[PDB]
């Protein structure tokens, strides 16, 4: 219980940590409903505006309005911002021209530049095009500071797990926040964006910015407002905290809008009512920036503007319906619109079978604007799958499109044309970024990257240190002057061995059958010695393997790779493919070729008879008997230590890969360097299993099967350098392939592969980072560049939009 009578004088907007049966005058008190009865009266003032006029320059101070024009208002630190240009002859700072910001200017008692985080809901990054026309104070924070052309957001890209991922540096299956609603089946209870439920601590994980800042001694201005608080109200507050005595004044403000999301759901992302409110937010930036500049602070702060999801053309018209492909929708329950969650409306009802409502949703429409995934199937990129309120089923909806469970679900007359929360990578939900001050870079244009970086560069800025997230600690420090993070490279874990011949061909049964021999290689006495494979196949150094196993470095003329004696098949193999290559065929008499491998223990072989025996799954190889070198080379390729499990559905797509596209990015990009091999992760939580957790194995035998398979294709920025000669920085793309008994996933798979394969794989692009995570190892330890320019191009995204 709250005791109302209490009053709010002398502490509106207090940073006091005030709990029941106290009454409060926060900026969070409506939201709790516990504000003191005076709270209103005292604290929200709207009394003439807020903006001073010529006719209050140099006025009584009058404490019932809502800003002041008084002479005495600046030391008060409560004028309106306008006060010294209407009053004093100042000009605005956004009329000031720009100029260079080298280090802190800081009035005395400020002993570091503060942070004040703008955000804004659903700005796009392509609104930032309007330019000064329409938002001139923004256009000078982006031209003049650091900008990004777009920042990704997480999937889904909506409220309230994107502004807390901005917060935590965490993805949403790691901080909980899955959607704007959510069950949980342990709590057995409902999260909505309306109501009370979320306001519930146990909702919300990892550690934010806020909480960061405290447990370090840092303080921070309440981050939350109130949604009955005007925004010109949030701005004279956070001016005023900054005015406070050096022992009360935070280190940390953030505002947020609800625009221009609001009126993007109206009237949609290209709507001409969309002005409007681009132009009141940029009246809001002014009337900050103008603030500061009163303050003498303006060359002091750093400002960070940032969105948290772009906004897509959505209309009533544009919706699927599940009562389309299933009989009896009124049994479950839909999360809907631009994604899709089902689960039964009765919890664990027993009758819930989702196997046949995924077989109904399948390529059930020639042009169905949404597809059906198990989510551990989803695209390992958006890190959706690890946790218990995320349901199992998942549709991923397609841009400009709804999915409803049936057509009473939708109202038309219909009332909104925009719509967020697609895939992250879809080009109208990105969103904007600038930094502006004294740790920013200037006049700096930076590539975009994911909000999930935000958090270490956050705390980088205050001098915090980040709690675990999933940040990449240094791959932005390219965005400040400095502040930056020095990252030190992970130490490895297992060194590798170089196996020489121990064995004999006599020594192994295995079951294989090789049709013809290259007698010719067994009169090579330097067979599989180093020699030049690893300056030609392994251009960036061996990756390191950050776990402990046991595994070896084995050489060919046509590729390296890393054998693993535990998992039975390479962690990673290595090749490079000039422009120039030639594509072979694999000869009718080594069709079933695979042979078995000196260097290693038949104990550490895989064998063939298991492959025999398994009726289902088939196998593939890492480096391509497509791409050897010479008819000769190519025996290489069959060895038993680069052979790997594959279904044939997923081999319809590696073979394709393997022939066909390995040689076309090769032609396109003067070269390319790969590294393909297995991924292992049965819990679907984006890290490498562990043994115990490998769940599938090839038939009676022993060798693991991946749910994954990954590649990294590298070559030289400058296309004009071969891949292998590359003299600065790098250019990369990968995928994780998922490793699936069926291509039910392709719609158009009965047709040729080169009408579905490549769509496959864009869906399922990677940054190098992710496949870290997935492997345990470590890549590109030894190249020309920083490390810090490394970690950049690890968390790289090859979108294709
Ligand atoms: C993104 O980055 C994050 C942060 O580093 C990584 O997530 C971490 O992964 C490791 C390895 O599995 C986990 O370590 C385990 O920790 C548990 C005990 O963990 C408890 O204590 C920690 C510390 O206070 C706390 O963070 C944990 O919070 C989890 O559980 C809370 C209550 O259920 C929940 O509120 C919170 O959201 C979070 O849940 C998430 O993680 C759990 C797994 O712990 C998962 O089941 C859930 O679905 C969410 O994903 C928790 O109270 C030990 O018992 C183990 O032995 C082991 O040490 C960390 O717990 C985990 N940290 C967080 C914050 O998630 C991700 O791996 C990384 N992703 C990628 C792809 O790189
Ligand atoms: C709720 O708040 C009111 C106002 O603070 C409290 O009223 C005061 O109570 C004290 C002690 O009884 C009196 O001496 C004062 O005269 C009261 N102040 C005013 C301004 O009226 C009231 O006690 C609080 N109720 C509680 C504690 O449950
Ligand atoms: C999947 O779709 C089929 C139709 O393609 C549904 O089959 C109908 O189901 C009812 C009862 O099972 C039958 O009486 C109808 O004759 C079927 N319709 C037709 C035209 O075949 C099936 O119910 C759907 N499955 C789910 C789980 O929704
Ligand atoms: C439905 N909803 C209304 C309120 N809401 C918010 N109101 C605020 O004042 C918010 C401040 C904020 C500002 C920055 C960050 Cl990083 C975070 Cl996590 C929160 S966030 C979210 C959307
Ligand atoms: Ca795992
Ligand atoms: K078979
Ligand atoms: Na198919
Ligand atoms: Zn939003
Ligand atoms: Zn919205």
């Amino acid at each position: 219980w709250t005791n109302t009578s209490g009053s709010c004088k002398g502490r509106c907007f207090e940073l006091q940590e005030v709990g029941p049966p106290d009454c409060r005058c926060d900026n969070l008190c409506k939201s709790y409903s516990s504000c003191c009865h005076d709270f209103d009266e005292l604290c929200l003032k709207t009394a003439r505006g807020w903006e001073c006029t010529k006719d209050r320059c140099g006025e009584v101070r009058n404490e019932e309005n809502a800003c002041h024009c008084s002479e005495d208002c600046l030391s008060r630190g409560d004028c309106c911002t306008n006060y010294q240009v209407v009053c004093k002859g100042e000009s605005h700072w956004v009329d000031d021209d720009c100029e260079e910001i080298r280090v802190p200017e800081c009035p005395a008692g400020f002993v570091r530049p503060p942070l004040i985080i703008f955000s804004v809901d659903g700005f796009r990054a392509s609104y930032m095009k309007k330019g000064s026309k329409v938002m001139p104070n923004i256009e000078k924070l982006r031209s003049c500071g650091t900008h990004a052309p777009y920042m990704r957001p997480v999937y889904p890209t909506k409220t309230f797990p994107n502004l807390y991922t901005l917060a935590t540096g965490l993805y949403p299956e790691s901080h909980g926040i899955v959607g704007n609603s959510m069950y949980d089946p342990v709590f057995d209870a409902t999260f909505h964006l309306r109501g009370r439920e979320k306001f519930n601590h146990r909702w919300w994980g990892g550690q934010p910015l806020w909480i960061t800042a405290t447990k370090q001694g840092v303080r921070a201005g309440t981050f939350f407002w109130s949604v009955s608080i005007p925004h010109e109200r949030r701005i004279l507050t956070i001016l005023q905290w900054l005015s406070l005595p050096d022992n009360e004044r935070p280190s940390v403000y953030a505002f947020y809008s609800e625009q221009p999301d609001f009126s993007g759901h109206k009237y949609g992302p290209f709507g001409p009512e969309m002005t409007n409110p681009l132009r009141e937010i940029d009246k809001t930036v002014g009337q900050l920036m103008d603030g500061l500049k009163q303050l003498k602070l303006h060359r002091c702060v750093n400002v960070i503007f940032v969105g948290d999801h772009g906004m897509e053309d959505v209309t009533c018209d544009r919706t699927e319906f599940l009562s389309n492909y299933l009989t009896n929708v009124d049994d479950i329950t839909l999360v809907p619109g631009t994604l899709g969650r089902i689960r039964p409306k009765i919890p664990n009802n027993l009758k819930y079978d989702p196997k046949a409502i995924i077989a109904n949703l399948t390529c059930k429409k020639p042009d169905q604007h949404f597809k059906p995934y198990m989510k551990q199937h989803l695209p390992k990129r958006l890190h959706y799958a690890n946790n218990r309120r995320i349901e199992d089923l998942h549709l991923l909806v397609e841009r400009r499109w709804h999915v409803a469970r049936k057509p009473l679900d939708v109202y038309k007359k219909c009332f909104f044309q925009g719509d967020h929360g697609f895939d992250n990578k879809v080009n109208s939900m990105q969103t904007v970024f600038v930094g502006y001050g004294p740790t920013f870079k200037y006049r700096t244009k930076v590539p975009p990257f994911e909000n999930i970086e935000l958090y270490n560069v956050m705390c980088d800025l205050l001098g915090l240190k980040p709690a675990p997230n999933n940040g990449t600690h240094g791959s932005l420090n390219h965005l400040l002057r400095t502040n930056t993070f020095r990252p030190t490279l992970p130490e490895e874990v297992s060194r590798p061995n170089y196996p020489g011949i121990m064995y004999l061909q006599s020594d192994f049964d295995l079951g294989c059958t090789c049709d013809d021999k290259n007698k010719l290689e067994e009169l090579n006495k330097r067979l599989h010695t180093k020699g030049s494979t690893e300056e030609r196949h392994l251009l960036y150094g061996r990756p390191a393997v950050l776990y402990r196993t046991s595994y070896d470095i084995l050489y060919h003329t046509d590729f390296e790779s890393g054998y693993s004696e535990i998992f039975l098949m390479p962690l990673w193999t290595s090749y490079t493919i000039s422009k120039q290559a030639e594509v072979s065929s694999i000869p009718e008499h080594l069709t079933n070729c695979v042979r078995p491998d000196v260097r290693v223990s038949p104990g550490f072989s895989q064998n063939c008879l298991a492959y025999k025996n398994d009726k289902q799954m088939s196998y593939g190889f890492l480096f391509p008997p497509y791409l050897s070198s010479s008819p000769e080379a190519k025996y290489d390729a069959f060895l038993v230590t680069n052979m790997v499990p594959m279904y044939p559905a997923f081999k319809r797509v590696w073979t394709y890969f393997q022939r066909v596209l390995v040689k076309k990015y090769a032609s396109e990009r003067n070269g390319v360097n790969v590294i393909s091999g297995p991924i292992f992760d049965y819990n679907y939580n984006g890290l490498r299993d562990i043994e115990d957790e490998i769940k599938q194995y090839v038939e009676g035998s022993s060798i693991p099967v991946p749910t994954h398979y990954y590649s990294i294709i590298t070559s030289c920025l400058d296309f004009t350098q071969p891949a292998d000669k590359c003299d600065g920085p790098l250019s990369v793309s990968s995928f994780i392939l998922p490793h699936r008994p069926d291509n039910d996933e392709s719609c158009n798979s009965s047709e040729d592969e080169s009408k579905w394969v490549e769509e496959l794989m864009k869906m399922h692009t990677a940054r190098v980072r992710d496949i870290e995570h997935l492997t345990g190892l470590d890549f590109y330890r030894k190249t020309s560049r920083s490390y810090s320019e490394i970690l950049t191009l690890k968390t790289y995204l090859h979108t294709y939009e």
